[PDB]
């Protein structure tokens, strides 16, 4: 009797590109590619497992640009030029951009410390808090090669931190390769999202948010949005297509979002799998095992997460000693083993680039250990997404009809129902009746909802002048 792991990494970032100037308004992407992106799939050629990951097309879109050398990424400009040459306003994001991000451990320099707490840097200076919030995002492969510079821990000269640049974008050329590579190597399989991440439910039908909150309070969405829904699962399947030369058959849905029409729409589309969270199955079914292979009115496949392992992993573990973070989990999948009857299969679910810089070593002793030690078990046997849709000897069940919501407690309310998420709706709306192009639907995603109308934070004003600014393209 074995136990079926399959792990399904998802890998996003919405559009910084500014569509009037072209620059990228935040690095985020160029961050989480050499820290992440590369080297997540990357572990795959020293550990002997299979591990699965999806890449939403709107990242993939801006990952080309940069390995391009096309993207105008307006934080990184401040970080390679000479501290002489930086504005005023540059100096100031550098420093507001390291007191974000100065607590976590991918930080954690005594020379950041020391920078910190002076009233005014000079060039030297300067040079150093530069290079330090470069390597802070040192990816797992590049630590082993860049050791020295890491240790050496201050000093860092001009021709340092472009080497560092130089390697950098080498990683990020190479990283959508290392998706095809463990794609076709077997190693894994790569799954997409609709195009741009949005909230498909609510596209199809608004109404589907009063099936979990019956008293929300939402806009009058007096225009269609059910083409844009179609029309995000397949430009998607076209980039999957470009990519990979095959059509997908499963995938990702945004938020584990999903709904009845969701789920017929999905099916229409050619997809046979996907997965979505536990909450909405406690919703929507009696006996609600995550363990088992649903089928969603025998149409399309559906597995639930196990949403208390996939949350030991993104907000849990970052806090415990490597070795006994892994203990806890290998024993938590040996109590679902012995606790069923059946062979389980066991869905761990959540963003793949987000939780390790709060990770010691940014999670690579973690990880590093986790594969390890999953390489010898002889009870747990990891799959692909294409053998955990195929497996025959596993236990599955027939699903009439789910309630519409999302990992977050089975409802939308982080993305409508507030004044100012709703707010950011009736722009959408109007603008919609009167759109023109594919911005409309960059303006879809559901980023700029998640952030909007939340407390105060550094930069997020940022992301309200994107969304703004694609709807204003979308009209013109
Ligand atoms: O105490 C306040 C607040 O602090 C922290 O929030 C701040 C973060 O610490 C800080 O890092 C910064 O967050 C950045 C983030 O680091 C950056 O990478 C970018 O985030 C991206 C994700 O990286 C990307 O994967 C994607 O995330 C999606 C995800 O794909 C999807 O599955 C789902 O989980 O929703 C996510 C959000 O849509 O996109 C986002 C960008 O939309 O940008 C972030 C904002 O700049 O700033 C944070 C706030 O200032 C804590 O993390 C937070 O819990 C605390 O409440
Ligand atoms: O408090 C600041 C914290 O920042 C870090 O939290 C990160 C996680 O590490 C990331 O993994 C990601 O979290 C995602 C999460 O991956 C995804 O599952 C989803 O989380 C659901 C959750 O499963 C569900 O139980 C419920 O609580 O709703 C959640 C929200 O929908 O979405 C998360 C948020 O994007 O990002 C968070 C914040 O970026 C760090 O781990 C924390 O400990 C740290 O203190």
């Amino acid at each position: 009797k074995k136990l079926f792991l399959v792990f399904w990494w998802h890998m996003h970032q919405p559009l910084y590109r500014e569509p009037y100037t072209g620059e990228y308004l935040l690095p985020w992407t160029f961050f989480h590619a050499v820290k992440d992106y590369y080297d997540m799939p990357a572990y795959l050629k020293d550990f002997e497992i299979k591990l699965n990951f999806n890449l939403t097309p709107v990242l993939i879109d801006q990952i080309q640009e940069y390995a391009q050398g096309k993207a105008k990424d307006v934080f990184l400009e401040a970080i390679r030029k000479d501290p002489d040459d930086l504005e005023k306003e540059e100096v100031e994001k550098l420093i507001e951009f390291t007191k974000l991000n100065y607590e976590k451990p991918i930080y954690r320099f005594e020379r950041i410390r020391e920078l910190m707490n002076k009233e005014k840097l000079n060039r030297e200076e300067l040079l150093d808090l530069q290079t330090l919030n470069l390597l802070a995002w040192c990816g797992r492969t590049l630590r082993k090669d860049l050791k020295d510079l890491l240790n050496k821990g201050r000093n860092y000269t001009q021709e340092e931190k472009e080497y560092v640049l130089n390697k950098y974008f080498e990683i990020i050329k190479k990283t959508l390769s290392i998706y095809r590579e463990i794609k076709e190597e077997g190693k894994g399989s790569v799954s997409t999202s609709p195009y741009y991440h949005p909230l498909i439910p609510i596209l199809l039908n608004p109404n589907c948010v009063y099936e979990t909150t019956p008293n929300v309070k939402i806009p009058d969405f007096a225009v269609s949005f059910r083409e844009d829904a179609s029309k995000h699962v397949e430009l998607a399947k076209e980039k999957y297509f470009e990519i990979f030369g095959e059509h997908p058959v499963y995938m990702w849905p945004p938020l584990a979002s999903v709904s009845n029409e969701a789920l017929e729409l999905y099916y229409e589309k050619g997809i046979n799998m996907l997965a979505t969270d536990e909450v909405i199955l406690k919703n929507s079914v009696e006996r609600a095992s995550p363990y088992l292979r649903y089928y969603f009115r025998e149409l399309i496949s559906v597995f639930f997460r196990d949403k208390t392992l996939s949350d030991l992993i993104g907000f849990s573990y970052h806090a415990w000693n490597a070795e006994d973070a892994v203990r806890d989990f290998i024993g938590r999948l040996k109590k679902i083993h012995e606790s069923v009857d059946f062979q389980p299969v066991v869905f761990v679910v959540l963003d793949g680039e987000n939780c390790w810089e709060y990770y010691e070593e940014n999670g690579i002793p973690f990880l590093e250990k986790l594969y390890s030690t999953l390489e010898k078990e002889e009870w747990i046997e990891t799959l692909t997404l294409e053998e955990a849709m195929r497996k025959e000897d596993v236990k599955t069940e027939v699903i009439e009809s789910v309630k519409a919501g999302t990992w977050f407690d089975g409802n939308f309310l982080k993305w409508i129902g507030n004044k100012e998420k709703n707010e950011y709706w009736k722009i959408l709306i109007e603008a919609k009746k009167k759109a023109k192009n594919d911005y409309i639907l960059v303006a879809e995603g559901s980023d700029w909802f998640w952030w909007q109308g939340e407390e105060k934070a550094p930069f997020v004003e940022v992301f309200d002048k994107l969304f703004r600014s694609f709807v204003r393209r979308a009209q013109e």
